[PDB]
């Protein structure tokens, strides 16, 4: 179980950094009440071979941009914040990091 | 900056990983909110236990878990983990 703690000024943009392997696949999540048996919600999905933010499921104004991911400086009020590390994109074997936020 | 990912059942007791070095001493805080220069409540000086240090597995409505690591006994020179937790 790995964290990742990061800061950024509440309610101000944010690049997330990103805690994967920058020359490999990486794919953004929030996990429902983090709660490791609820859904697991991807953030981003791939529309004009570009990746967009999710409009089907309402989580406020949170992610402001998929490329790069970035977000409003907040912690999710649906979920936590976790990534999925692969070097393949197959994902079949992989790595999360959650993502916390502390406030500056 | 560092923070500890733990994991627990919501709710139910809890006995919280050491997230500081073998050997160094630990103290256990709660955050006041979520800035990382607040104030820190200390604890044991929610909580089920402090022998081991064993928590109802929650966060903290005042923010989060935070332990303070020390080599020495003095705690002069220190550093703070938070500790995160994923629900079972
Ligand atoms: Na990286
Ligand atoms: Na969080
Ligand atoms: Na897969
Ligand atoms: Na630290």
């Amino acid at each position: 179980q790995e964290c990742s703690l990061q800061s950024c000024t509440q309610h101000q943009p944010y690049v997330v950094d990103d805690p994967c392997p920058i020359h490999f696949y990486s794919k953004w999540y929030i996990r429902v009440g983090a709660r490791k048996s609820a859904p697991l919600i991807e953030l981003c999905v791939d529309e004009a071979g570009s990746k967009s933010p999710i409009q089907y499921i309402d989580i406020g104004n949170y992610t402001v941009s998929c490329l790069p991911f970035t977000i409003n400086c907040q912690e999710p009020k649906l979920g936590s914040l976790v990534v999925r590390c692969s070097f393949y994109e197959d994902f079949l074997e992989y790595h999360d990091v959650r993502v916390v936020l502390d406030f500056i």
